[PDB]
DNA sequence: AAAAAAAGAGTTGACACCCGGGCGAATCCCTGCTATAATGGGAGCTGTCACGGATGC
């Protein structure tokens, strides 16, 4: 009863939902790429590159 | 009238062996990934009363 009294169906609504999810992921990625918090934090792992353990195929 | 040894103890090397702990190897359990379109559910009484109590205007 609860699922039927509040839910519906949408053919093209799934496309809009996917576009909204993609926009949210894009905005989150744009907001997470900052300076002195994420660049220097992840750079300590990028400096470990050259051994092929987690620098390539992992990060 | 005397006087020493098969047992009885006591060990000393000499195997026979019997589960324990590793070294392997062979093999179980988990977990996730599959891209045409899938869009609200199946029994069950209903052939006992009667009492004793719990809601309602």
């Amino acid at each position: 009863r609860e699922m039927g009294s509040v839910e519906l169906l949408s053919r093209e609504g799934e496309i809009a939902i996917a576009k909204r999810i993609e926009a949210g992921r894009d905005t989150m990625i744009r907001g997470l790429c900052e300076s002195a918090l994420t660049f220097e934090a992840i750079m300590v792992w990028r400096e470990e590159l050259g051994t092929g353990r987690i620098l390539l195929r992992e990060v």
